[PDB]
Protein backbone atom coordinates (compact mmCIF):
# COMPACT_ATOMS: atom_id res chain seq x y z
CA UNK A 1 0.00 0.00 0.00
CA UNK A 2 1.58 3.29 -1.17
CA UNK A 3 1.35 6.72 -2.80
CA UNK A 4 3.33 8.94 -5.14
CA UNK A 5 6.75 10.37 -4.30
CA UNK A 6 7.21 13.49 -6.41
CA UNK A 7 10.41 15.54 -6.64
CA UNK A 8 11.03 19.23 -7.45
CA UNK A 9 14.32 21.11 -7.50
CA UNK A 10 14.33 24.62 -5.99
CA UNK A 11 16.91 26.55 -7.97
CA UNK A 12 17.81 29.93 -6.45
CA UNK A 13 20.09 32.42 -8.21
CA UNK A 14 20.87 36.00 -7.43
CA UNK A 15 19.60 38.56 -9.97
CA UNK A 16 20.40 42.22 -9.35
CA UNK A 17 21.33 41.20 -5.82
CA UNK A 18 17.98 39.49 -4.91
CA UNK A 19 17.09 35.76 -5.02
CA UNK A 20 15.08 34.38 -7.96
CA UNK A 21 13.39 30.96 -7.73
CA UNK A 22 13.16 28.53 -10.68
CA UNK A 23 11.46 25.20 -10.11
CA UNK A 24 12.45 22.18 -12.19
CA UNK A 25 11.37 18.52 -12.20
CA UNK A 26 14.01 15.72 -11.94
CA UNK A 27 15.20 15.87 -15.57
CA UNK A 28 15.29 19.65 -15.63
CA UNK A 29 11.90 20.68 -17.03
CA UNK A 30 10.61 24.00 -15.68
CA UNK A 31 7.52 23.21 -13.54
CA UNK A 32 4.26 24.60 -14.88
CA UNK A 33 1.30 25.30 -12.60
CA UNK A 34 -0.33 23.30 -9.85
CA UNK A 35 1.01 20.13 -8.33
CA UNK A 36 -1.72 17.49 -8.10
CA UNK A 37 -2.05 14.98 -5.27
CA UNK A 38 -4.58 12.17 -5.97
CA UNK A 39 -3.52 9.99 -2.96
CA UNK A 40 -1.60 10.01 0.33
CA UNK A 41 1.93 10.89 -0.73
CA UNK A 42 5.01 13.09 -0.55
CA UNK A 43 6.49 15.99 -2.48
CA UNK A 44 10.24 16.36 -1.95
CA UNK A 45 11.87 19.71 -2.66
CA UNK A 46 15.71 19.86 -3.04
CA UNK A 47 17.48 23.15 -2.55
CA UNK A 48 20.01 24.06 -5.26
CA UNK A 49 21.45 27.29 -3.94
CA UNK A 50 23.43 29.25 -6.50
CA UNK A 51 23.25 32.64 -4.60
CA UNK A 52 26.41 32.46 -2.34
CA UNK A 53 24.14 33.72 0.47
CA UNK A 54 24.10 30.33 2.36
CA UNK A 55 20.44 29.58 1.92
CA UNK A 56 18.80 26.86 3.98
CA UNK A 57 15.15 25.71 4.30
CA UNK A 58 13.57 26.46 7.66
CA UNK A 59 10.04 25.43 6.62
CA UNK A 60 7.14 25.93 4.28
CA UNK A 61 4.77 28.82 5.07
CA UNK A 62 0.96 28.62 4.58
CA UNK A 63 -1.74 31.26 4.99
CA UNK A 64 -4.32 28.50 5.54
CA UNK A 65 -2.22 26.07 7.61
CA UNK A 66 -5.26 24.15 9.01
CA UNK A 67 -6.94 23.55 5.68
CA UNK A 68 -6.08 19.82 5.85
CA UNK A 69 -4.43 19.38 2.45
CA UNK A 70 -0.77 19.19 3.41
CA UNK A 71 -0.71 17.57 6.88
CA UNK A 72 2.98 17.77 7.75
CA UNK A 73 6.23 19.32 6.65
CA UNK A 74 9.50 17.52 7.17
CA UNK A 75 13.02 19.07 6.92
CA UNK A 76 16.55 17.66 6.72
CA UNK A 77 18.94 18.76 9.50
CA UNK A 78 21.16 20.56 6.96
CA UNK A 79 18.28 22.59 5.42
CA UNK A 80 18.84 21.12 1.97
CA UNK A 81 15.46 19.32 1.76
CA UNK A 82 11.88 19.91 2.87
CA UNK A 83 9.05 17.49 2.20
CA UNK A 84 5.32 17.96 2.17
CA UNK A 85 3.19 15.04 3.35
CA UNK A 86 -0.47 14.51 2.68
CA UNK A 87 -1.62 11.82 5.16
CA UNK A 88 -5.37 11.59 4.35
CA UNK A 89 -8.20 12.05 1.85
CA UNK A 90 -9.11 15.78 2.35
CA UNK A 91 -9.79 17.47 -1.02
CA UNK A 92 -9.22 21.06 -2.04
CA UNK A 93 -6.53 23.54 -2.96
CA UNK A 94 -3.76 25.09 -0.93
CA UNK A 95 -0.89 27.49 -1.46
CA UNK A 96 2.46 28.03 0.18
CA UNK A 97 5.78 29.87 0.03
CA UNK A 98 9.23 28.61 0.91
CA UNK A 99 10.88 29.97 4.01
CA UNK A 100 14.70 30.13 4.15
CA UNK A 101 17.40 31.57 6.33
CA UNK A 102 20.58 33.08 4.98
CA UNK A 103 24.08 33.70 6.31
CA UNK A 104 24.43 37.28 5.00
CA UNK A 105 21.81 38.69 7.40
CA UNK A 106 19.12 37.63 9.95
CA UNK A 107 16.02 38.31 7.75
CA UNK A 108 14.26 35.21 6.44
CA UNK A 109 13.85 34.73 2.76
CA UNK A 110 10.42 34.01 1.18
CA UNK A 111 9.67 32.74 -2.32
CA UNK A 112 7.52 35.41 -3.91
CA UNK A 113 5.07 33.27 -5.93
CA UNK A 114 2.80 30.79 -4.09
CA UNK A 115 3.04 27.18 -5.19
CA UNK A 116 -0.38 25.60 -5.64
CA UNK A 117 -1.39 22.12 -4.60
CA UNK A 118 -4.74 20.75 -5.91
CA UNK A 119 -6.09 17.65 -4.14
CA UNK A 120 -9.09 16.62 -6.34
CA UNK A 121 -12.28 15.25 -4.75
CA UNK B 1 22.56 59.94 19.66
CA UNK B 2 19.44 57.72 19.30
CA UNK B 3 16.33 56.77 17.26
CA UNK B 4 12.64 55.93 17.50
CA UNK B 5 11.11 52.83 19.02
CA UNK B 6 7.67 51.97 17.48
CA UNK B 7 5.33 49.27 18.94
CA UNK B 8 2.62 47.30 17.10
CA UNK B 9 0.63 44.35 18.42
CA UNK B 10 -0.14 41.43 16.08
CA UNK B 11 -3.60 40.19 17.09
CA UNK B 12 -4.33 36.76 15.63
CA UNK B 13 -7.77 35.20 15.89
CA UNK B 14 -9.14 32.06 14.27
CA UNK B 15 -11.91 32.90 11.75
CA UNK B 16 -13.67 29.90 10.26
CA UNK B 17 -10.66 27.80 11.49
CA UNK B 18 -7.95 29.89 9.77
CA UNK B 19 -5.90 32.75 11.31
CA UNK B 20 -6.79 36.42 10.74
CA UNK B 21 -4.26 39.18 11.54
CA UNK B 22 -5.35 42.60 12.92
CA UNK B 23 -2.57 45.14 13.76
CA UNK B 24 -2.97 47.66 16.63
CA UNK B 25 -0.80 50.55 17.91
CA UNK B 26 0.17 51.77 21.43
CA UNK B 27 -3.30 53.20 21.92
CA UNK B 28 -5.06 49.98 20.84
CA UNK B 29 -6.08 51.52 17.50
CA UNK B 30 -6.21 49.34 14.40
CA UNK B 31 -3.66 50.51 11.84
CA UNK B 32 -3.15 49.91 8.14
CA UNK B 33 -0.80 50.91 5.33
CA UNK B 34 2.89 51.78 5.50
CA UNK B 35 5.24 52.21 8.43
CA UNK B 36 7.88 54.90 7.96
CA UNK B 37 11.46 54.42 9.15
CA UNK B 38 12.94 57.93 8.95
CA UNK B 39 16.28 57.23 10.69
CA UNK B 40 18.08 54.34 12.37
CA UNK B 41 15.54 52.78 14.79
CA UNK B 42 13.39 49.81 15.87
CA UNK B 43 9.83 48.51 15.18
CA UNK B 44 8.72 46.09 17.97
CA UNK B 45 5.91 43.55 17.21
CA UNK B 46 4.09 41.87 20.14
CA UNK B 47 2.16 38.69 19.57
CA UNK B 48 -1.40 38.42 20.84
CA UNK B 49 -2.40 34.90 19.97
CA UNK B 50 -6.10 34.34 20.45
CA UNK B 51 -6.18 31.31 18.15
CA UNK B 52 -5.51 28.55 20.68
CA UNK B 53 -3.06 27.08 18.10
CA UNK B 54 0.13 28.03 20.12
CA UNK B 55 1.52 30.46 17.58
CA UNK B 56 4.99 31.84 18.11
CA UNK B 57 7.24 33.99 15.90
CA UNK B 58 10.13 32.24 14.22
CA UNK B 59 11.10 35.28 12.14
CA UNK B 60 10.25 37.80 9.46
CA UNK B 61 10.18 36.95 5.77
CA UNK B 62 11.15 39.27 2.86
CA UNK B 63 11.09 38.64 -0.89
CA UNK B 64 13.99 41.02 -1.15
CA UNK B 65 15.99 40.46 2.04
CA UNK B 66 19.18 42.18 0.70
CA UNK B 67 17.62 45.56 -0.20
CA UNK B 68 19.21 47.43 2.76
CA UNK B 69 16.00 48.75 4.40
CA UNK B 70 15.70 46.35 7.38
CA UNK B 71 19.28 45.29 8.37
CA UNK B 72 18.46 42.84 11.19
CA UNK B 73 15.62 40.99 12.86
CA UNK B 74 15.68 39.98 16.52
CA UNK B 75 13.39 37.51 18.28
CA UNK B 76 12.62 36.66 21.91
CA UNK B 77 13.26 33.09 23.10
CA UNK B 78 9.55 32.50 23.73
CA UNK B 79 8.44 33.77 20.31
CA UNK B 80 6.23 36.49 21.73
CA UNK B 81 8.28 39.40 20.32
CA UNK B 82 10.09 40.21 17.10
CA UNK B 83 11.89 43.43 16.18
CA UNK B 84 12.99 44.98 12.92
CA UNK B 85 16.10 47.12 13.09
CA UNK B 86 17.32 49.77 10.62
CA UNK B 87 21.02 50.40 11.31
CA UNK B 88 21.91 52.65 8.29
CA UNK B 89 20.92 55.40 5.83
CA UNK B 90 19.46 53.28 2.97
CA UNK B 91 16.30 54.93 1.51
CA UNK B 92 13.67 52.84 -0.22
CA UNK B 93 10.69 50.58 0.24
CA UNK B 94 10.57 46.97 1.53
CA UNK B 95 7.84 44.40 2.21
CA UNK B 96 7.55 41.44 4.57
CA UNK B 97 5.32 38.78 6.03
CA UNK B 98 5.43 37.34 9.57
CA UNK B 99 6.47 33.77 9.90
CA UNK B 100 5.00 31.70 12.72
CA UNK B 101 5.05 28.16 14.05
CA UNK B 102 2.07 26.50 15.59
CA UNK B 103 1.49 23.57 17.96
CA UNK B 104 -1.38 22.01 15.95
CA UNK B 105 0.76 20.86 12.99
CA UNK B 106 4.28 21.27 11.52
CA UNK B 107 3.27 23.79 8.77
CA UNK B 108 4.51 27.33 9.22
CA UNK B 109 2.00 30.14 9.25
CA UNK B 110 2.36 33.23 7.15
CA UNK B 111 0.55 36.55 7.51
CA UNK B 112 -1.18 36.99 4.12
CA UNK B 113 -0.93 40.76 3.51
CA UNK B 114 2.60 42.12 3.07
CA UNK B 115 3.33 45.00 5.41
CA UNK B 116 5.15 47.87 3.73
CA UNK B 117 8.00 49.88 5.17
CA UNK B 118 8.94 53.08 3.31
CA UNK B 119 12.26 54.74 4.32
CA UNK B 120 12.19 58.26 2.66
CA UNK B 121 15.01 59.52 0.40
CA1 LIG C 1 -4.27 15.90 3.77
CA1 LIG D 1 18.80 50.11 6.66
NA1 LIG E 1 1.25 19.02 18.27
Amino acid sequence: PQGLAQFIKVNVTLENGEPVFIYTDANGQVCQGAITVTQAGTITYLLNDQTLKGLKFVGVGFVTPFDGIIDAVTISSDGMLVQLVDLDKTPGTTKFQFVLSNTANTLLVLSPDPQIINRPQ
